[PDB]
């Protein structure tokens, strides 16, 4: 057997090179959002409290982690708190994730009633909720539910641990039916799943929307067409009653409001005259909407086009976030739920368990640049913060 320090200063090494990077990391992105008022939106400020978690981790959470892989004699309740501290920063972020899955998903869905719902005064107060059940979730073991009551005196009595202290070792004080009840399936599984369907609701709004936009666009042409090749007034006037409720509807930023007016204006003076019987005079008049197609409609199409790619955009970003937190932490609850269920399977190894631990880590070094390559607001802040100063 090779002398555990060796493995281990390896593990330690590893562990303080992500600390650092997780650190520079995520203390780039809160200098970004103090900085750019760009960037000072609610969703940046969840972006923050991820963030905050992140900078935690390699500041406590990874300190602790080294701890705790010492085995160090220490009290159990005490022991646990280094064990499960991570587990509030890890659900921290899964309610920050969770609640910038839900403010999009707001934002696509009622943009208009957007800014009246989610205000940085309600988003902070949420922040300071999500903050306290993450504390108490986390902690739940130290409320009790622990195997200090059970402790390991084989190996309480090798390294020589004194009245009421354990060997610190995290499945020696943590329960795994904690792990992956109640910390897996219920607190990250779950949420994972819910943040899941929430970005499928948002792709699914803005693919319904973008339909909507050229449904409205193509009826607005095609049937100008059927005014065109016209035979009588009745058949413009069933054409133009079409186009007043596609513009109507259309309606739901000062010159696409006049525009529209201008539209539906010039599609009531040609209702009007097919009413009269004028069915060339009408189709006269019904030309002049080609006017105000270019001029105006045209524009508006390309900016609610492009807004609501611009969200599919940030939601895909975003969603990168949440797949990339799962793809680091899954391995670790897999691992759980296998020492679990499987007792007749033999422990993954050692060398396994703290490569999971390390990856777990390295999801707090990833964020930082995932915004620095598909947030531009986010990417250009980076370059001027560290241009200027670093
Ligand atoms: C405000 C923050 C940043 C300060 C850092 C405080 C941390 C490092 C403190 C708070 C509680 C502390 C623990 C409380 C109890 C015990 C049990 C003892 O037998 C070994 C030390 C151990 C495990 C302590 C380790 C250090 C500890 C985790
Ligand atoms: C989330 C994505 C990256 C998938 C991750 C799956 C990983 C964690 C899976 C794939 C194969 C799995 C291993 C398959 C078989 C064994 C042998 C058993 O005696 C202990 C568990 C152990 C060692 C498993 C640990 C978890 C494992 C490594
Ligand atoms: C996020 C997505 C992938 C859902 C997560 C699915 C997880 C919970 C699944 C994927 C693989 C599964 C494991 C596959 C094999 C075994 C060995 C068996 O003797 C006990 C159950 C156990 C240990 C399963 C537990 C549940 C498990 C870990
Ligand atoms: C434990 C170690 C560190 C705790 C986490 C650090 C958290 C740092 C807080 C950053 C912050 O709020 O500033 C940016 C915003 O104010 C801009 O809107
Ligand atoms: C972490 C606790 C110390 C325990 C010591 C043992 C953890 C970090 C907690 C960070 C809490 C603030 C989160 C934050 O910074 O978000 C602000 C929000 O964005 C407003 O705009
Ligand atoms: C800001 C703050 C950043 C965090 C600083 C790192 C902290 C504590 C974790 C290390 C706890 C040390 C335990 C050592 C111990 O007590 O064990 C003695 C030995 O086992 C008896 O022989
Ligand atoms: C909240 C939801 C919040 C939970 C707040 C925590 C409620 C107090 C729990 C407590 O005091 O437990 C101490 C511990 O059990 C001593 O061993
Ligand atoms: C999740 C989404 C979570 C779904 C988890 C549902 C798993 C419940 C089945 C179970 O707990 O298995 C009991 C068995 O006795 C073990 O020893
Ligand atoms: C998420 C769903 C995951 C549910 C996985 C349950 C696995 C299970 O039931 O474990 C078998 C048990 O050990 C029988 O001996
Ligand atoms: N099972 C587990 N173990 C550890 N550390 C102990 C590694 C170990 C496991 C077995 C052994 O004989 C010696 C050492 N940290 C752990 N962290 C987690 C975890 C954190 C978040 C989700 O799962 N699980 N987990
Ligand atoms: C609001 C921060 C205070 C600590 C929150 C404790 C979290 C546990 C309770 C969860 C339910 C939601 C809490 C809402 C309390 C404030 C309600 C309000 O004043 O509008
Ligand atoms: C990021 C890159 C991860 C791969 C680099 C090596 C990281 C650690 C793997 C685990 C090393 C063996 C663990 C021994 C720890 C111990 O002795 O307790
Ligand atoms: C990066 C610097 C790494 C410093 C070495 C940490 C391991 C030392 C040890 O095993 O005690
Ligand atoms: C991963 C780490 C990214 C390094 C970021 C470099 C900028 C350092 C200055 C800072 O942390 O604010
Ligand atoms: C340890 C972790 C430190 C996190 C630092 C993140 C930087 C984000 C801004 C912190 C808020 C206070 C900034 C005021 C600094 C002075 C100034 O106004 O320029
Ligand atoms: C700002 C403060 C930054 C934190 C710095 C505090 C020191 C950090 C951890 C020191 C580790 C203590 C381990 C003691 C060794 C146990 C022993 O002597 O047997
Ligand atoms: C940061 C300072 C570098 C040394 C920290 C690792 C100490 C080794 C250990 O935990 O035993
Ligand atoms: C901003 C400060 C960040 C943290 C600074 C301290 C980092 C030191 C690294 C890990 C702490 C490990 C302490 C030693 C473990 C206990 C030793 C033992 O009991 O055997
Ligand atoms: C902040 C600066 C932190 C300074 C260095 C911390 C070094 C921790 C050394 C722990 C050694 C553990 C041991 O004695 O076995
Ligand atoms: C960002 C700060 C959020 C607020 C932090 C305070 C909220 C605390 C919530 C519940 C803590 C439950 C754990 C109590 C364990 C006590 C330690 C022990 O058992 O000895
Ligand atoms: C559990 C995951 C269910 C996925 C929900 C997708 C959203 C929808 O209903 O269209
Ligand atoms: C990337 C590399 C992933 C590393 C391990 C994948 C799983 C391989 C099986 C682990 C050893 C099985 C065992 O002996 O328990
Ligand atoms: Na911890």
């Amino acid at each position: 057997g090779a002398p555990p320090i060796m493995g281990s200063s390896v593990y330690i090494t590893v562990e303080l090179a992500i600390a650092v990077l997780a650190i520079l990391g995520n203390v780039l992105v809160c200098w970004a959002v103090w900085l750019n008022s760009n960037l000072q939106n609610v969703t940046n400020y969840f972006v923050v409290s991820l963030a905050a978690a992140d900078i935690a981790v390699g500041v406590l959470a990874i300190p602790f982690a080294i701890t705790i892989s010492t085995g160090f004699c220490a009290a159990c309740h005490g022991c646990l708190f280094i064990a499960c501290f991570v587990l509030v920063l890890t659900q921290s972020s899964i309610f920050s994730l969770l609640a910038i899955a839900i403010d999009r998903y707001i934002a696509i869905r009622i943009p208009l009633r957007y800014n009246g719902l989610v205000t940085g005064t309600r988003a902070k107060g949420i922040i300071a909720i999500c903050w306290v059940l993450s504390f108490a979730i986390g902690l739940t073991p130290m409320l009790g539910w622990n195997n200090c009551g059970q402790p390991k005196e084989g190996k309480n009595h090798s390294q020589g641990c004194g009245e009421g202290q354990v060997a610190c070792l995290f499945e020696d004080v943590v329960p795994m039916n904690y792990m992956v009840y109640f910390n897996f399936f219920a607190c990250v599984l779950v949420p994972l799943l819910l943040m899941l369907g929430v970005y499928l609701r948002i792709f699914l709004a803005a693919r319904r929307q973008l339909a909507d936009l050229e449904d409205n666009w193509e009826t607005l042409n095609d049937n100008l067409k059927v005014i065109e090749k016209a035979d009588n007034a009745a058949q413009v006037k069933d054409a133009l009653t079409k186009m007043r409720a596609a513009a109507l509807d259309a309606q739901k930023m000062k010159d696409f409001r006049h525009g529209f007016d201008i539209l539906v204006g010039q599609i009531d003076d040609a209702l009007k005259l097919a009413n009269e019987g004028k069915v060339k005079e009408a189709q006269a008049a019904a030309e002049q909407l080609k006017t105000t197609r270019n001029a105006y409609i045209q524009k508006y199409l390309e900016r609610a086009r492009s807004t609501l790619q611009k969200e599919v955009h940030a939601a895909k970003s975003l969603a990168i976030i949440v797949g990339l937190f799962a793809l680091c932490w899954l391995p670790l609850h897999i691992i759980n739920c296998f020492t679990f269920f499987c007792p007749d399977c033999s422990h993954a190894p050692l060398w396994l368990m703290y490569l999971a631990i390390v990856l777990s880590h390295t999801n707090s070094v990833v964020n930082p640049f995932i915004y620095a390559y598909r947030i531009r607001e986010f990417r250009q802040t980076f370059r001027k913060i560290i241009r200027s100063h670093v």
